[PDB]
């Protein structure tokens, strides 16, 4: 067996490492404009196998996004620390966000998805009923106008850029319905191919499965489009090791309950079948 | 001589026509469709991707883009330059069908130009004074290209869900990112909905021209235009005409020369652009 989708990812890593352009004083190798397709049919789920992906973090982060939260403490208290570095006192101060409490990411993903256009005050404020709920509107359009070419969720509001700890990387999403199947395309302005991309593929494939479930559709495809696709120079050796590994079949993902609505999912609803990755890679310095 | 980038476009037409999904659509005409495509067009050596297997309305590309840049949403300003491409979506009849009863004819609502130059400003009408209002994304992108060319955040969006009830037609070409490496400016545009027959050739030219303009004013060389599409479709009414086009071996693209030094994006004029050796096959109307 050969996992063509994962091999394609490894081939894109190889193209960046061997032929990418240096961009900086910390350095990357970079290319601009890539696209990959991941088949979600038969419940196959594109969780990469050549290096273990932090699946628990994928699930918890996505449920947190869906809830509309921008409070990284809520995620950290669930033992997922991936947003703690971008919401520390030191990082916030470095962005000039001196009045934000630690944990306040500003109006990032969850807020844009559920409350677009609402003025942001802080992560603890009530936003219920405020702003444009793009996530619910997309679900509505999938069900009411599946032919639509306008089923869009944006995370990009230039008016909010001064208020965010980090501008959203995964910033534009479109859904599509054909032949009883739901597909999703996500546009990512900036992608760390080594650490971010595998996690991000899983996040949006999971979102697609969740929405397909509550819209009574079968899963189609996840299409990942990238602007600046890059690898950090310090990671090149670890990625060279990873590229020598043989991808295994992807796992399957099952949803174990008839879930009521997009806000009703729980971590325990998701079963990953036969996920057998290689271990995470750590390369000691030698020079 | 053969043109590989145009051959790729023709191959995409063939795949949609032979294998696309039949969709009903907003217009009621019906389409063959695929979801998720990407193509790259090289802008090096002044080569300019104006398709050759049919004539593209170049004068309309230029005038429409200068109009976008100005921030205008008044289709009468284009129509008065004998560019009628937005007249159908801004007639009294169409505006009334969208519930836009108080718009004067010509008012497209807060579409491309308004979003590029005035994002977030409440829209009233096409004739209101928006000078200095909203977020000038176009000028901010140019500033970032000049001052922080390595940035991974050089973005212009045309999508504001809060404005969707005010527009005649929601923007099709709706997200743009710029990128600088090795002294070359590239641009990727995301198009949620692409009429492969009529729209796409025009849209490729529009964003390639914008990339050339911005490279020129920032003293960069042009790199690539990357076109990413959501719903790429062919209207059933277009299939026969597109079958004529797919039988043609594309010719090499023209070159585009910019004829004077221009320092600000708002300073370009139509006569600054010279299209060299554009040699299209006989026109195909749809
Ligand atoms: C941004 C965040 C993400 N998911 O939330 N995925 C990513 O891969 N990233 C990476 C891209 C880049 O290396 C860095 C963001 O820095 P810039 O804002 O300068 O692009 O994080
Ligand atoms: C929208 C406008 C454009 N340039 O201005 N390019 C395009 O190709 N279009 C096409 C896409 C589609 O056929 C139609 C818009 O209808 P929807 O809003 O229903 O997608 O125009």
């Amino acid at each position: 067996y050969v996992n063509q989708e994962e091999l394609n990812y490894l081939n894109q890593l190889k193209d960046i490492i061997d032929h990418g352009v240096r961009k900086n004083g910390i350095g990357t190798l970079s290319t601009f404009g890539t696209q990959s397709r991941y088949c979600l049919r038969d419940d196959i789920f594109p969780l990469l196998t050549t290096k273990r992906v932090f699946w628990r973090g994928v699930v918890e982060e996505l449920l947190w996004f869906i809830s509309g939260s921008t409070n990284a403490k809520q995620l950290s208290e669930k033992n997922v620390n991936i947003w703690d570095g971008n919401s520390s006192r030191e990082f916030l101060d470095s962005r000039g966000l001196y009045n934000y409490e630690e944990g306040d990411l500003g109006p990032v993903y969850g807020f844009q998805w559920r409350h677009f256009g609402c003025p942001y005050s802080s992560m603890t404020a009530d936003y219920k009923g405020k702003g444009y709920d793009q996530l619910q509107q997309c679900i509505k359009m999938i069900r009411e106008e599946p032919e639509s070419r306008r089923i869009i969720m944006t995370a990009w509001n230039p008016c909010d850029l001064e208020k965010v700890a980090l501008p959203p990387c995964h910033c534009f999403v479109q859904f599509y319905v054909a032949d009883g199947e739901l597909s999703c395309q996500m546009y990512q302005r900036s992608a760390d191919m080594g650490l971010g991309v595998p996690f991000n593929i899983a996040s949006y494939s999971l979102l697609t499965r969740m929405i397909a479930h509550i819209t009574s559709l079968k899963p189609g495809f996840f299409i990942h489009t990238i602007g600046d696709a890059h690898v950090y120079l310090t990671h090149v050796d670890a990625l060279k090791v990873q590229m020598e590994r043989k991808p295994r079949p992807f796992p399957k993902l099952k949803i174990l309950r008839n879930v009521e609505n997009i806000d009703d999912f729980r971590a325990e609803d998701f079963e990953l079948i036969n996920y057998k990755p290689y271990p995470k890679i750590s390369m000691p310095m030698a020079v």
